[PDB]
């Protein structure tokens, strides 16, 4: 029985992490032991269409106390329907965390399951609610292709999984309800370099390219097993990520009439679950190059996601091509 | 605050329910309980698929402790890859339970959510593993256009409900994590006469018949509100039931190709729903005929299912016409 | 596995109770779950001496919120340093709870073990903060040796028991924490009509009388068996009385110099417990006649308590003859 | 709001402890956990006199795997009425640490609270069920006046405490049920010099030493403020000593007719306790010196006990000199 403690001081054993490091990491993991709660006590303190958003906000205080230790943090603000985005800046200065608190901001999408998701950096400027200057600041330090140190994200549903990475694969740990701790549950976890699986919201199917119809066409004619491939949509992004990264196939997001450039958000949602997805054995795109080549340049900056087994997605590439 | 118990006992306080059912009612509450910790510890225990498979039998056995002062129980075996179904005989003779202890027996299904589902019968005639004869006795004395007195589910995802009628509306009750006591949390619920929200396998769009692909079709051109429909799909069929619930659209498991008559069972899955989405003032059906105007003559007997909002259904009852 | 739930249920089936009686102590147990909680979060909540005060008054709005169902309730105020007591009055008149939230106000003496004691009466007349005239009525509706229905403690330690009688023997639950219900776990208890055990506050040993001395010194020479009697006094009176409940011996509070008349209170600490103990085949007593026998006068009236198996007891109030 | 995880790595932060004894310290206070249920999870389990017995072995069992990955664990055999004794040693061989799992084995003195204690040393040459020869060499290896680096104790009662020293002072955690975490309640903790407080099993006052009796009757005699002492005894060692941390006082377990040499054990119950004492600004004795000063010769070596404030501990050695 390892735990998520045990492990995360074994990595800083093998140097891998510092100590500074370290508590960050293990903060985090207690924030989200936090905000699980707060999920199955979920319509309970919500006695005393709206419980998701005011969660959202909940969980970023959370987020907040739970590494006022290592850092200070503000808060990206929801400037459409989204959630809002907590950001920790090290007092020591060498990191910056950006925690998305949960996946989605809609009742019906965290109807059984929703999830924390959070990426690690670098910083070089003393980058330092956030008015908008005070932003595109993040966006500059933030380079996900380049100082993306760790990343993961947290699953609340049936199971309250924690899947993480700091750079020599993925590693997955369950919480254990009677204890309260998390233990490792998946060692370096592998990504099927095929699955047929697709996670698509195909009510969307009018509001595609061709090319993109094609694809999801291409793929309901059998087997040639006889087998077609099967459809699985939870509509939660984290939920659908997770099947995808244990079970293999993709998952998308893509553009279409009423969404130019997709909806999911580069820096809080894509870029660290592409780089997770990379490091178990999997592709993370857009339809044309790799996700994580890309470099921010906008602020809550939206592009198509096409994530999941490695064979699956350049399958996909080329029907865009 | 309303839990379970007093809510309970409150039933039994205006008649509407005897003591003997109190009690029925309320060790089931337990068994749920119980099943829902497994259900977390998840792949904790498992580290001393088929982590789901060796769980649905142990979740049998739960049932069986739970409900032992009330009445005897056993157990209709896994005829093939299915859950294996428990069944309680009341001592006194009086009432007849059936348990469909987790919705499925696929790893992949249970990802992320799952739940048992029961319906509980009046009987005529004394039953008492269970080997043939034996069993078809249960299929005569459960009638579920008939003696079927209550039903419900339980769901096990990010948050624990318990959802229930015992013929005079729907109610749904949350689980308290703290304090381990089911909460009343959904009085007299409703479905949505209308929802613009569908859950269907696409991957089998294939193996379908053209009266369905053309159902399916009609979804997706768009609104005349330039909105097409929504498309979730769990794969889990308490989960996609539950937001249906909830939410409003459709559900369907449907025939195909390969599934000359569907694949979900009638007595164990789709007459305790249909009957509790009557309830809540929903229609559950076959494509042709409501569902529990139906008489189980077979044994594990398969049947498709349509079933939610009132109108969802009726518009496609037409298009299979 | 018989739950608290189950077993009220089958008094009310027996018709030992009725149901407008199942729910107050339905309601009861609950209220317990709450502050045991309460209690084990003890000093996590109060980081945001005297603790146990600030908790005596919290768990009477617990109490006070749980039975909201039921009656209405108010409070008797600590006139000295002691708990207040919270009084419910049933809406339909037939029933008055009496309940002490805590048995303490010493942080000392809850260090390790505290708990809730109530008993339950049958009214003739309307009682209705709780001023003077208003609280006496209580007195003279509360009559211990008539109208006392059912009784009970729940003791918060390294378990949780909730000990409880209606009239026909005692039983005990052990809350199991895990899947938050109480669990029958004894069954009619009996109190060993000897035991070699005495709990008092020795350090007062020179406040007491001679006749006392002598019985306490009685108890310090050898055996015959060169075996002494044991001392064990944890100062918290559910504790204390538990022990007494399941292993026999004498607990007692006796008065000395600076207290005339005992320290403990008769309506709501002492003809509880002993109604309890002769239940459970003991005695119950003030040194000279049994203290159900006493019809309270006073108001916050104090008394010796001498309680425990039936010899020890029986062997005390001769020393003091 | 301060976990123990944190503030272990911030003690390795600053150098007290290195990582391989972070590591032994963060799995001992898993293993607690685990124990804390068992004890609350005490006679349901046990429904499947004689249940403390049972449970001193499972409690080894917990110990045992939970630091598998540290290092080997043996078990010194129960040889009277007592608890055996788990003992790791570390691959490294760096550390060797001491766990007596409960502290006693009657059911009687468990009835409301128990507790594990522990202390860590840092061997020289390795010792390698246990068979004579194979211990000694530990007596010889535990030098509680030189190499004892760390010591503890966890209490589970009421609320469960862990309570710990690396060699700076005193530190509390109170264990937080809802989101299983110990969070720092108690920063260095310090012992009343003096308390009016005593802990005798005063039973056996007829078997002690008149020097003894005339302590034990000096404290009766009032004030001079007309305020006798108090006597509170659990009979659980951590219990007491517990309460003796906190609100000071003097707790004893001395020598006696039938048992020559006390009752406690010296490495395993009375050096760790005292060394924590001191660590908080007591003392810990014997009657004639301090505790920790012995050198333990022989192997189940036991001792009289007298620890405390250290005000009232000098007050007893006086009498006894």
């Amino acid at each position: 029985i390892t735990t998520f403690t045990t492990w995360l001081l074994k990595q800083e054993q093998a140097g891998v992490i510092d100590g500074e490091l370290t508590i960050v990491l293990s903060s985090i993991s207690l924030a989200c032991k936090q905000i699980a709660s707060l999920v199955q006590r979920a319509g309970i303190s919500n006695l005393t269409g709206e419980d998701q958003k005011k969660l959202d906000v909940i969980s970023n205080e959370v987020f907040s106390s739970c590494l006022r230790s290592s850092g200070r943090t503000g808060i990206i603000a929801s400037e459409e329907e989204d959630t809002p985005v907590a950001v920790e800046e090290s007092y020591s200065g060498n990191y910056i965390v950006v925690f998305d608190p949960l996946d989605g901001s809609s009742n019906i999408d965290a109807a059984v399951s929703t999830g924390s998701i959070f990426g690690i950096y670098k910083p070089n400027e003393e980058c330092l609610t956030i008015d908008e200057v005070a932003q595109n600041c993040v966006v500059n330090v933030c380079q996900p292709g380049s100082n993306l140190l760790s990343a993961g994200y947290c699953m609340y549903s049936s199971s309250v999984i924690l899947v993480l990475s700091v750079g020599h694969g993925v590693y997955g740990f369950t919480l254990d309800p009677l204890y309260g701790e998390f233990v490792l549950s998946h060692e370096e976890i592998k990504i099927p370099k095929s699955g047929k699986i697709y996670s698509f919201n195909e009510g969307n199917y009018a509001l595609w390219d061709d090319k993109l119809k094609k694809y999801v066409d291409s793929l309901k004619d059998p087997g040639p097993s006889g087998k077609p491939y099967s459809a699985r949509y939870i509509g939660s992004l984290v939920g659908d990520f997770h099947r995808t990264m244990l079970y293999g196939g993709i998952y998308g997001y893509p553009r279409d009439s009423k969404s130019k450039n997709g909806k999911l958000r580069l820096l809080y949602e894509c870029a660290p679950m592409s780089y997770l997805a990379e490091q178990a054995g999997g592709k993370g795109s857009d339809g044309h190059q790799r996700i994580l080549d890309i470099q921010p340049e906008q602020v809550h900056q939206r592009v198509p996601l096409y994530v999941g087994s490695t064979e699956e997605v350049e399958k996909l590439e080329k029907f865009l091509a």
